[PDB]
């Protein structure tokens, strides 16, 4: 058997969301809840990881409501040994890195604040991610203009040096 | 061999990085842009020396961390290191981002405290020995200090639920 | 690279200080000192000197706490072969000339007892003084009551014959 | 030529500095206020002798140094010629200031020993020919004298840190 569901990740405006694939959920929930601390001073974020011999949502943070809302998306997703991290006051591109050093990751599915859904798929055995949907796709090839826009763009928002 | 002792000289609270690099013109930019990806706001001064020309570079997105960090990478003059002055962030939020760049050999130190760079010189230039982090350990910890600083770090912000 | 500082002399209310430009460090610390002690009975002074090769600040002098205070000024001042004198018991009037007739020494930036500063400027080998702020600038030319004020006030000090 | 010798009088402890000068009018107060300059509180008089009108001039700040200064100059009489008497500083404190005067040619001799001043005489005027400064030496020092004349330099003030 294979069912393939589409699961919307359920967080608010402004708020990332990374969903990866790991391995020891128990130790890993709260070891990598650590390391996120240290990828930006600031950082609030919920992190809830799946535990299969139990069928357990594990989950910590250090913020009540996205540690409430990255167990719900995470026990809907079910599939064991995913993490589902919902954070702010720090983007992916600060964190990333952080996660695929963890020596209990195994990969990053995908990470932004776009609409995001997770792809599942079920077996008699259990759930597994195929993939994500992060925002809409795209249809066309920027233009020179575009092009040169972007990179203003990217120079305003604070990618520039003297 | 001669050898010198160099005080960085950095405001308070103002962290300072020291590592050996390669390619300097190129590196300079490349290891700033980098520094921005770490940590949102950063704020900093980068310098590395270039042997040939025998010329400090530079660049940054904040004019006094760009010129103190200029400052201290001449006087130390060492082919091919790199002083970063850099606030709004903390060395564990972006030793990692140097490590992994591709010009980066080595990372000397990295921190707040009132901190030297030990330089030797011979006929040819001058190389980075040592650096003195602070002032040095003179007593071991005891069991309630142990407590103590495992207080402070989950009062700092390090605690999860 | 020329980077332009100003540093305040620190010293006791009283204190005269006198900053100067010379040569050969090790020696002329101990022997401007020497020569001081035949300007004026009783002179209490400190004297400082900065070495370049080790990049060391020399002192010496008669009087312990003039002796830190010359090191800590020229220390900061930083700039080779420059000296600081702070003394007391004794006036710059009374001692210049030995100061200028050393020689070891090049030139003297400024003497007084004014709020006294020295302005230094840094390249990529050291630094140089530049220049002395000698009190508060001047901004009004004496009046012809004033020129007599002046003059009485000279006699009064003792500048007086019979 | 007929020679005299003539005894310098001044009290215990006062210094006496004989010279050679010129343009005495001018000169005896000018040096006069360069002596004030050189060490403060200095007390003294001096007298110099102007030729054509065959007179004795003086000033200073202390009047019987001045008075003093003014006999002992008239005695020696030599035109141009000028004598200083001082207490509260030293010959070592001020004869700089005195040969750094422009009007100052030479001066004879400086100190608070017992002074002679030996004068020449023609049919125009008088010459000073030298002077007795304190009595002859008769035996040059021994090494163990010379480390008691060291000590007593620096015990006398004369010592840096
Ligand atoms: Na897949
Ligand atoms: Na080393
Ligand atoms: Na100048
Ligand atoms: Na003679």
């Amino acid at each position: 058997m294979v069912r393939i569901e589409v699961i919307d990740i359920e967080k608010p405006e402004g708020v990332e969301v990374i969903i990866g694939q790991g391995n020891f959920s128990i130790f890993t929930v709260d070891d990598l809840a650590r390391a996120l601390l240290t990828a930006v001073p600031g950082i609030k974020f919920g992190i809830a990881m799946n535990e299969a011999k139990p069928q357990l949502t594990r989950y910590t943070g250090n913020d009540p409501e996205l540690e409430a809302l990255a167990a719900k998306n995470a026990v809907k997703i079910g599939a064991g040994h995913v993490f589902v991290i919902l954070m702010k006051n720090a983007y992916p591109i600060n964190v990333l890195n952080t996660i695929k050093n963890h020596p209990a990751v195994a990969m990053i599915y995908g990470a932004s604040e776009n609409p995001f859904q997770v792809i599942v798929a079920e077996t008699e055995l259990g759930r597994a991610v195929i993939g994500v949907v992060d925002g809409k796709a795209a249809n066309k090839i920027e233009t020179d203009e575009q092009k040169k826009e972007r990179r203003e763009l990217v120079e305003k928002i604070g990618y520039k040096i003297d």
